[PDB]
């Protein structure tokens, strides 16, 4: 795409210029905080589209699109995403790859999951806080758990709905056309607000060494995890359900995988990956027809499990012990994200940005990722592929009833 | 209902499991903490729709659903209601059930009636401080009184517009259905809901003797209104109007008013007080046609003067003293929640956090009332009926101009 | 008007209720905050609409209402209003009518303008503050800006999605239709409202003559303003465009100058101006169709100029010392403000509390210049209507492609 080759140049053009600047001499604090600025408009104006984002997307997916095969595919595709989310968490809090009650934790993330009010919800999040005299507080921070679940069952409601809620549908499908020209038109700001962000990271950092270690021990937890999750779990569940040989089953899709890794998108990977499952592994055209395009927008296996291990590699980084409920917080933002970010079109950054907000974190070190993005993009289409892949193989397996 | 055998099923399932527990050791305030602690998710779920409820409910009833007879019912319930809210406030307070500037408090009051800002009113609201230079400052709770009046204004604009906002109404309609399939949804919960605030209750209090006789003077309290209102009021402003004899009036009636006390339903009382206006009254089937299936939904005297006395019972409980403004707003609420109460199903409870959440009240204590309140429902539903039939009457007389 | 006759009574029966009390005697403060009281809720009635009167406003003008001459005109108006609030902010520090970090206040303002969050944009504005460690924190006060720019990137959105957003756009025209009705129904109680400010506002001051003095150099700045804009700007910026005689041009229309100073309307100004430029200027009737009539809406070169002197008058007044971020916001809302006071019937007042809410300005003070607009609304609206007649010159001349 031109915008991932723009977004390219851009760290490119922002990590020399940040070298040029910060080998040139030091850079006067309200220097730096200016060179990153236009950077802090990209995570605001990104930021800014979270909630309608949130609201148009629940309601027009959980109502406008919505059998047997359907609930094999949805619980299929669910189940591996949150497989995937979990292993980021428990892989990058083991490898940690960054250097600067539990009940209540989880009361409070269960409280957040209900908000007492949706307004509020928009904006902040209860806390439990100690005087040994417990209360809760209000904190900054949209309660984005919260306002998900209110929209998924409102969603669901409208469904139930049918025709008789057909202008709620109506209304809440242009807001998302809308809220997404909108995510299109500041991804195109994207490139000069990545290059600033970076321009101003390098400059900041103290010792460039520690942080290339952090952010290579960053990338090595991902392909770690991708491995982990393409290589053993998903073959596992596949040998687990249907017996058979997932050595053999590789085999077939060996096309689609190399296809995967070169195109850096499902969506081009997809007639490949028809052909190998209705031609080598002779998967019944039905079971495949509904999986492989559905579980190109939804089953994003490898886009959970990085953006799992990316939020809390930015936690890490930036000092933070996140509590319990935090980390279960991003195993659910991590798995519904991973769904956007493959649903909505560059909504990438937008889904980081939802994940670090969710557990409140310092967005700017959304800025290194970015650079580190491209490699890890073309490994990440892979698992994400092979996981449809499997998917047609435990739905047809499991669709023998016929 | 099964919900009504449900809810008190669990109210015994929470009273026995309660004393077990009560009388079984200390229990560790964490683990008092926990057992109620499904119970707080019942009320942050239903104070979760307090604001789309009141949103919805205004506008598609000031719009959706807007002659003499019509002022002359309309004028009638809620003057009555407002009576009987009143009433209730004035003998809670007289009794006073509970054991643990002024100006500035009717100010703030209308202050709160006109917000600032229509966000802002969803989860804040306006007090007066005292530093003796006074300020206004803003306070954690969503300001109800505020926000129905611009949605009452917002809702007769709407009319006023005729077919012109037939997209609004109709977007409104559904948001309504949607925000009520909810409310019906959250209410199968609310048995266990209840169950696990009641048990969380009976384990925390120091004296069940001091907690059984508040609760009971509490109930003595509600009878005492229910009487005076029923028995006194609704008869005099009947003769006051009608120059005609009450004890002659009821006499007619009394079948429909032995219908609600088994019924405990104004729904199921409907028919039968049809016939006893027509028949024995001799009431033009067109005043009553009218009058008794939208007093049915409307009129509810009894439901006000509970919802009233509830929350300074409350109020008192949790050792609160209302602000002279705070008692106009729970005569307020308590008027408007009487009358959704009635027209939302399985809104009773909804209506109760609406009333406590807009005086700024805890809100657990609700489970002591929904333990008492199976016993007040058919006593209420009487009134409730007695009320609408008076009207009947004094919108008969009122109208022989024909 | 009725109401500019009521609104004018309204001020003397309050100037003069205001003496009586004041030379009457030292009137206890708690008498005071009720006499004022009444003028109080007529504020928090208007502040109340602020919200859905811009999310409206924007959405139906931006789609609903959107060639060459289009962007010659459209372009003229927008800048030639800039000029004027500008001319204003320079105008009111210079003269400085009043008596009771920079980068920062810059970027807090570009901050300001992409808020994190929309609900928050509603009612909260970002601030940077000194720990010599500088933080972002809230402060209260809705972020308008802000808010603006999101519903003008919503709204130019929804225009390019065409007649796919027709049920968006419609659902917008009735939310504005409603919101315009609640600013009619709260202007007829202005009259009252102003009154009681005023009133107010007598019985506070501790001299009279300060306040005359202070009051009446703000009139000296405005007419400077207007003349300076007029009669200098206006005709530079023609002849600069169309080296043409300006003195020439004014012989024209001097009829219709003459009709907008006894008229205080552009509207009935509007058929006095079309003749004066197709007839004596012989401009070719296409240009003037288009542009006068657009004009007489959205081009307020004097109005623009007086909201930006009368808001840095208020400031001053309140002893606030505006930052470079409060001032350029003062020029933007002074710009926007202007072109629907114009567009939106009986929102001059909104408007004036659209610009003090923007930078947080006491609100009550608004009514020495509700006392004094009286005058100055008929040689506003003589600057506005010339503005729009060298404007149909500009395009006229500008356009001889054809
Ligand atoms: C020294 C430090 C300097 C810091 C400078 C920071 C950048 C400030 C400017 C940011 C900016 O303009 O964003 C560019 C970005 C991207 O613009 P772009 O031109 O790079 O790419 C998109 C191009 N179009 C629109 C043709 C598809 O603007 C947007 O996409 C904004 C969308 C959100 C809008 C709502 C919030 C902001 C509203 C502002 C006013 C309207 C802007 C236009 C909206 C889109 C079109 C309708
Ligand atoms: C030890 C302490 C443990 C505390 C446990 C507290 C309870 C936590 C779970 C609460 C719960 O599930 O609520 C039950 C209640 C009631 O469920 P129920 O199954 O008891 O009764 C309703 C049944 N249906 C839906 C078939 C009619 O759920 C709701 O009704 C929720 C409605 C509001 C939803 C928006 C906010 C919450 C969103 C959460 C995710 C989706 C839930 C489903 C929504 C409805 C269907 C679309
Ligand atoms: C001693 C100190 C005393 C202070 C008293 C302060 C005034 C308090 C009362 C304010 C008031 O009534 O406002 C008058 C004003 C003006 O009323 P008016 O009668 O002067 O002029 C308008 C007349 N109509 C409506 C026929 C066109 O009311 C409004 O216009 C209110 C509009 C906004 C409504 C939303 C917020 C307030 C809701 C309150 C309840 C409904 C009111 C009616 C709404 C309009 C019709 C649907
Ligand atoms: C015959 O075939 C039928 C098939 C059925 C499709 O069903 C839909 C079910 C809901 C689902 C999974 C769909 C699309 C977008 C999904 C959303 C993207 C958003 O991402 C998030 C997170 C990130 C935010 C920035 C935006 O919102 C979620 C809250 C939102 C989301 C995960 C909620 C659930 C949505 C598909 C059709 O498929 C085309
Ligand atoms: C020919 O017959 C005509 C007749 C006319 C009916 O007119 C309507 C007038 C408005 C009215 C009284 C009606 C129904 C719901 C009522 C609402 C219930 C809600 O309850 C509240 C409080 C509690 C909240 C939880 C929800 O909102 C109020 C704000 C809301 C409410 C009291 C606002 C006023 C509404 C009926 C038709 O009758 C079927
Ligand atoms: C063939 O002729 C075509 C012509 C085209 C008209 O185009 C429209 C373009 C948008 C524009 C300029 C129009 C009307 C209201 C204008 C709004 C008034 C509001 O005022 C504010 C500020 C004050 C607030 C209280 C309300 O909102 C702004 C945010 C809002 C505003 C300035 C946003 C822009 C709007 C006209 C038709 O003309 C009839
Ligand atoms: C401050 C901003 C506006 C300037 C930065 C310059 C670069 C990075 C950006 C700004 C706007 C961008 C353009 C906006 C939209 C499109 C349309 C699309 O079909 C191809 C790319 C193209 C043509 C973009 C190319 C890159 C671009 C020129
Ligand atoms: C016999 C074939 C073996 C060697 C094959 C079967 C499945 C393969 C894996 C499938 C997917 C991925 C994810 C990718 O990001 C890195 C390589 C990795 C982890 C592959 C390594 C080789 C592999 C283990
Ligand atoms: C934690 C929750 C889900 C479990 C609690 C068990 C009990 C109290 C609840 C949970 C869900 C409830 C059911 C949900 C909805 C309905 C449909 C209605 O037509 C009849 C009652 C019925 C069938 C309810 C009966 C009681 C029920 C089984
Ligand atoms: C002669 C008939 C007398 C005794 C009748 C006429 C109306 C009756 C009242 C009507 C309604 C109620 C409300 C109910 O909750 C308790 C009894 C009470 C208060 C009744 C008591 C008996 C009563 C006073
Ligand atoms: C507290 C308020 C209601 C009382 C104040 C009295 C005066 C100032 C106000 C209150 C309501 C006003 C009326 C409301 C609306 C209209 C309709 C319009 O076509 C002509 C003016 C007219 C008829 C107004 C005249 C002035 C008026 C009578
Ligand atoms: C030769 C004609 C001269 C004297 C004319 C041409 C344009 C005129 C100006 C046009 C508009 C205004 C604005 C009005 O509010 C005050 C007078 C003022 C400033 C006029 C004063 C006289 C003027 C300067
Ligand atoms: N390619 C896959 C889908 C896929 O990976 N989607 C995706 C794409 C971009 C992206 O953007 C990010 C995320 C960050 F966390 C970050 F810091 C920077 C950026 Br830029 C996130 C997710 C397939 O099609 O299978
Ligand atoms: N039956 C009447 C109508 C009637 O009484 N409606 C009603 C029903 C349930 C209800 O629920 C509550 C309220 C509480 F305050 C509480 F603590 C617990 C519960 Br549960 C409140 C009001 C008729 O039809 O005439
Ligand atoms: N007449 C012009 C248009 C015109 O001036 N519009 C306008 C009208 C009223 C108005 O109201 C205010 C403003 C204040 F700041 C204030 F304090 C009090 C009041 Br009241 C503001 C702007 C034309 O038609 O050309």
């Amino acid at each position: 795409n031109l915008l991932l080759t723009l977004t390219v140049f851009g760290v490119i053009l922002g990590a020399v210029c940040g070298g040029l600047l910060r080998l040139a001499s030091p850079i006067h604090p309200d220097v730096v905080m200016l060179i990153a600025f236009p950077g802090d408009i990209l995570m605001r104006m990104l930021k800014m589209l979270i909630l309608p984002l949130i609201i148009s997307s629940l309601i027009t997916g959980l109502s406008g699109l919505d059998g047997r095969l359907g609930t094999r595919a949805m619980v299929y595709y669910m189940s591996t995403t949150i497989i995937a989310a979990v292993l980021g968490v428990i892989l990058v809090l083991a490898i940690h790859p960054g250097n600067p009650s539990s009940l209540d934790a989880f009361l409070d993330l269960i409280r957040n999951l209900f908000p007492e009010n949706l307004v509020q919800a928009c904006f902040q999040q209860i806390q439990t806080v100690t005087k040994i005299k417990k209360g809760l507080e209000f904190k900054d921070g949209m309660n984005v758990l919260g306002l998900i679940g209110f929209f998924i069952a409102f969603g669901i409601a409208m469904g139930k709905m049918g025709d008789q809620a057909k202008l709620m549908v109506d209304f809440f499908n242009i807001l998302n056309e809308i809220v997404m020209k909108l995510v299109i038109m500041i991804m195109w700001y994207s490139p000069l607000g990545i290059a600033c962000l970076i321009c101003g990271k390098i400059i900041a950092i103290k010792d460039l060494e520690v942080v290339a270690r952090q952010l290579g021990m960053y990338m090595v937890t991902v392909i770690i995890g991708l491995i982990i999750h393409g290589g053993i779990f998903l073959p596992l569940i596949y040998f687990v359900v249907t017996r058979k040989n997932p050595f053999s089953f590789f085999a077939g899709i060996f096309q689609a995988w190399i296809t995967a890794l070169g195109t850096a998108s499902s969506a081009g990977t997809l007639p490949v990956t028809f052909r190998c499952l209705e031609e080598n592994l002779g998967i019944d055209k039905r079971v495949t027809r509904f999986v492989l395009p559905v579980g190109a927008t939804i089953n994003m296996d490898g886009t959970a499990l990085y953006e799992a291990v990316a939020a809390i590699f930015i936690a890490q980084m930036n000092g933070v012990v996140l509590d319990g409920g935090q980390i279960v917080t991003v195993s659910l933002t991590a798995t519904l994200a991973s769904v956007g970010a493959a649903s909505i079109p560059s909504a990438g950054l937008v889904t980081m940005l939802l994940i670090l907000t969710a557990v409140g974190l310092p967005t700017e070190d959304i800025s290194l990722l970015v650079a580190v993005d491209w490699l890890l993009d073309r490994m990440r289409t892979s698992v994400n592929v092979v996981g449809d892949s499997f998917g047609a193989g435990i739905v047809y397996h499991l669709s023998k009833s016929e």
